């Protein structure tokens, strides 16, 4: 697609003179080559990382692309919550010397997930923002737990600057026809934690995702509708 | 057992009762809930509330009677009415409460009252001692979701005694009768994370059974891998 | 039954001048009280015991008759696997200041078994017996471990000087209808490991069982017959 950059079997497209999204692909049965999406920042002379691919492969592979399109260290990278797609590279981060940060709940999930847990526990106050002394340095990186909802870890990042906001595996699109939770979901809080998400980051106006293109803000209200079936 | 009220005391150590409160529940009938109460030297540790404010001040009351040594802290270990309906009283009192920060989040969505401080947890869910200040012999473990995203655990120092509140079902049990805020993918690692975190403790208590052997949670934990 | 004593809820039954039989009970609702049978040995001014009760407090029943009817401190007790009414009542075993020994497999499985393990691991030869620095001081207990079979952590016990063996829970009533294995059983190896069991202590003639009255070695034959049959 126009706009879209391959690089091996990663996808890259620009989103703002600052973001871009990268996407990896997973075979799986019946469904082929199943996409999940993450972030890449640039801020001032160092990239921030938001989720790596499935593997540690192609977390390679994301930042051999960060060298030949940005060239500038990767100075961090957070992850959002101790799902495959989400966490299946770190092994690749330490290896490049990248400080790695997750929920604390995910740390403690990820071994049982046959995950690597980050090397740094975000903890959340109890209006879920991040606590600022377990995230030094995330500079434009606003990092917020909306409540369990696609999994009880589940964290989302606004990116300050720019209209963009991730709501990884707990938004999907405005148009999906299912919200492809399982057994992890909290389907009682699902739809409060969208909304929460929501509301949040009020103004921003593009919606990244793990598994659907960036979004209007129908994504928010059709997940938190989708959701509210589940109860 | 002892009475005060509606509330019931049964001690289970030199130094812990249970207390056991009472709600009417639309088709299920009279439901029992357990928390308990722990004696550290001049004061008292309450885990849990019971199902309503009057009811804890019962518990308070009885607690003033029986022990009479000030209730320093309260700990709560879900955003569910029987383990949280009773905020209110503890505050009244000028008792210091403590919940999951998760517990605090979730609060207000589940018409509770959050606690006054927040607990956070290393990734090995050991609670870190700086938000649980003189917590005595409350050693109190995230053992990851399973009844709720956010139900804690304690365990008594000096005691056979560990606290499963509602993750943990007696060996009798038929079902867990979890919820949709149930986590059915971890509820079993969860327990027996439970298991390990207290490897020594030979009376497990629980909200909805009487206390048992680890057999609860061994059981607990079958069941759980049926829901996966 | 004519003889048997009866201490508690616990059923005592002299086998041989330094032998006896402990039984205890556990209600299964619906079902009535499912018996278990254990040793207890005299040896020189030393009793030691086979099995656990179902229980601590049955278990400590057994201790105060020991105590009240033969008089003599309990050196040790070896437990036989890993299942509630063999390892039941090891804490009443420690409180009292028992010395307890089981199979190395044994302890390893009692904690998921929400047991308490032994203090004492032993383990074997390749060709079944225990290796003797690991059972000091066992006196007659001569301790057999005949294979994967009611469980893969079973052992036996034959006493020496008497005409008695001990099969534990592999070894079943000659008149069963069927083993009553679960998922732990190794059906595959079953009868070869009773065989080994009537093998290693061939001249028993009396085979004690944990679920049924003291037999012939016709409860040996039987079972492994019953056990081909699930091969
Ligand atoms: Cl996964
Ligand atoms: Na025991
Ligand atoms: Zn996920
Ligand atoms: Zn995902
Ligand atoms: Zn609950
Ligand atoms: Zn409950
Ligand atoms: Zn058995
Ligand atoms: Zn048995």
């Amino acid at each position: 697609e126009t706009g879209d950059q391959r690089f091996g079997d990663l996808v890259f497209r620009q989103l703002a003179p600052n973001v871009w999204q990268h996407t990896s692909y997973l075979d799986m049965p019946g469904f082929g080559a199943v996409a999940s999406n993450g972030l890449i920042v640039r801020d001032g002379g160092r990239v921030l990382v938001v989720d790596t691919a499935w593997t540690d492969d192609q977390t390679a592979q994301i930042l051999n692309w960060i060298k030949q399109e940005i060239n500038l260290p990767v100075a961090l990278a957070v992850v959002t919550h101790a799902h495959q797609d989400k966490m299946g590279g770190m092994d690749a981060l330490h290896a490049a010397g990248i400080a790695t940060y997750a929920n604390a709940l995910s740390n403690q999930l990820a071994p049982q997930e046959g995950m690597v847990a980050a090397q740094h526990s975000l903890t959340f106050a109890a209006n879920g923002w991040v606590e600022p002394a377990t995230a030094p340095n995330f500079g434009p990186l606003k990092v917020f737990y909306p409540g369990p909802g696609h999994t009880s870890d589940n964290i989302t990042v606004g990116i300050d600057g720019t209209d963009i906001a991730f709501g990884g595996c707990l938004i999907r699109d405005s148009k999906a026809k299912s919200l492809a939770q399982l057994g992890d979901a909290d389907t009682e809080h699902y739809a409060a934690s969208a909304r929460a998400f929501g509301a949040a980051f009020p103004k921003a106006s593009m919606i990244v995702m793990s598994h659907s293109a960036p979004d209007s803000r129908a994504a928010i209200t059709h997940t938190a509708r989708m959701a509210d079936k589940l109860r």
